[PDB]
């Protein structure tokens, strides 16, 4: 069907960027996801993947204020769906149909107030030019439902794996290195098409250049347990990129270190030019 | 203008002294930060550490952040400029505001507020609008005296500055009063300062200004007592040329936005080869 061919054309996408980045390859996001300049500067930067996000579109515009990722991921529920909607589109006005793009909407992630998606907004996430959604929801019953109405509509689900005592919680909980095998395992056979492990946490006493060990078994654990593309989100930036790329994770979502180097390259040219 | 006399002259009293304070902080000439600086509020805040002290966000700008109709550069982003309904440049605005405070300028490149290639002009309701959305200022290109009289009147009603433009009368596209010699510069500064225009631009688009260009902007900035801007084609290899004229405020967007596109695109290639 069409649905159908869609969701193949979508896989082959982050197959193919899996591949051309040597077995493990960037989702790009952060300001690359949702402003069409610098998305477009991603992609000639060599990004294949890109997600724009409802927290990085808070603070793109301003909304209540916000200036950190963490006060903008605690108003990102108030971004309203047709925003992201705008701005999906017009990152897929100027990349053109081979990058894919998956998106987070207000809905999509554990909301702190319950915002129910509902089937029209699969398909108006579909229509609006999305490959996938960024899931991140906390219980397989969720992530069921999620992938229900993604694949009638032809759109791919990444969804994430967390730890139950994550403050704010970003994807299925499992709390050992098992648990994360076992949710990995049961998200795929729920059908979810590329699955992650959160990897965000800063602990103490981590060797420069490495991640913790912590962190580090429990990406093992979900890189053997399934054959899906797998991902890690959180943490990554130049001193352990490699470090991550030798677990053998298939992607790499990076937001927060590409918008500190950007946003620094901003700084430092007006502080040239004032000087 | 009935019960709101003493509100608006306060109001563009002290956006005034923000641009007179950010002329003398920065030694006689700062900068107008736009682009991606003007509009994003992320950048504009990258910006603001940086130094800057006036941004103005603008429609062919925040077309191109939205990637409007696919448009990739701001030549094509020019054309379709006026298609950005003013309620994005507002909230654009308002969200600026929202993240750099009271003390940073905002002026907003507006729909209509530009010489549009349809008919498109603002009203005195807009005004009104974008005073309430946080806006300092309104950025505008218009062609004639005649025009900019109406912007001047709703923009001060409504406690507004207003930074308007002369151009010349070979330019392709038009962005602002037409003078062909620097004499006529001089002229048409003098007229649009008495009709109450609050800062005055040049249209200026090796580390040297063209001849021609250094002249107009001289007769300018000798000409009136209200700041004076250049705009266009400053970049890194001639902004102290364009300084050393004495304009006080140099509008600078390309220049910068390459440099952050060229960042985004430098940190990607650096991680997709980094080796172990
Ligand atoms: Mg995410
Ligand atoms: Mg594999
Ligand atoms: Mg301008």
């Amino acid at each position: 069907g069409d649905s159908e061919q869609k969701r193949r054309k979508a896989l082959k996408k982050v197959l193919d960027a899996v591949e051309e980045h040597g077995g493990t390859t960037i989702l790009s996001t952060g300001i690359t996801g949702d402003d069409a300049r610098i998305a477009r500067a991603a992609v000639a930067g060599g990004a294949r993947l890109l997600e724009p996000n409802h927290p990085a579109v808070a603070l793109a515009r301003g909304h209540k204020g916000v200036i950190t990722m963490h006060a903008a991921e605690q108003v990102r529920h108030e971004i309203p769906l047709d925003e992201m909607l705008k701005v999906t589109q017009g990152v897929r006005n100027v990349v053109g149909e081979d990058i894919y793009i998956t998106v987070g909407v207000p809905g999509g992630f554990t909301e702190i107030l319950p915002l129910e998606l509902k089937e029209e907004d699969f398909f108006k996430i579909a229509m609006s030019g999305a490959d996938g959604v960024h899931i991140h929801k906390s219980t397989l019953e969720d992530l069921k439902d999620v992938v229900k109405y993604a694949h009638k509509y032809g759109l791919l689900v990444d969804a994430y794996i967390g730890h139950p005592d994550d403050l704010h919680t970003f994807g299925i909980s499992a709390r050992t290195p098992e648990e994360v095998a076992e949710a990995a395992k049961e998200m795929e056979k729920i059908g979810v098409d590329m699955i992650g492990l959160m990897t965000g946490m800063s602990y103490e006493g981590t060797a420069a250049g490495e991640i913790h060990p912590v962190i580090k078994e429990r990406l093992s654990a979900l890189v053997s347990s399934v054959k899906v593309p797998t991902l890690a989100e959180g943490g990554i930036n130049d001193t352990n990129y490699v470090a991550f790329k030798d677990t053998g994770v298939n992607i790499l979502v990076i937001g927060t270190s590409i918008d500190n180097v950007v946003s620094e390259a901003a700084t430092n040219v007006v502080k040239k030019f004032l000087s």
